[PDB]
């Protein structure tokens, strides 16, 4: 008698996040980081856009939060790495950035239980999931 199981607790998450991802790249406000804002995808290191994040999502790679998180900051950094300055459009986006870091962590710091985020990852000791 295991309680509960460590699949329903999954289930929630895969859905949970790609729906929080969603909602931003979705809205035109944040579309700006659906898409590589560089001028040669081939300068970029570590390429990250909330397009590739719902993919993970639906290839069961986040078994946690936190590993969802870490995803969302790494987009604010890099749209800074490379990114044109003294032109008119920029001054926003650098603010954009920022704010995207906070809403999405907002959404997950409040919705994300500290009981359910405690759950997902004591998965990822047995669950098969890699990393």
């Amino acid at each position: 008698g295991s309680s509960g199981s460590s699949g329903n607790t999954l289930r929630e998450l895969r859905l949970f996040l790609r729906d929080v991802t969603k909602r931003l790249a979705t809205d035109k406000r944040f579309n700006i980081f659906s898409k590589p804002v560089s001028d040669y995808l081939e300068v970029i290191k570590e390429p990250m856009d909330l397009s590739t994040v719902i993919t993970k999502i639906d290839k069961h790679n986040y078994l946690t939060a936190k590993d969802f998180l870490k995803d969302i900051d790494l987009i604010c950094s890099n749209a800074l790495e490379y990114n044109p300055d003294k032109d008119p459009g920029d001054k926003i986006i650098r603010h954009r950035a920022c704010t995207l870091k906070d809403t999405a962590h907002a959404i997950i710091a409040a919705e994300l239980d500290p009981e359910f985020n405690k759950l997902c990852e004591e998965i990822k000791e047995s669950g098969p999931s890699s990393g």
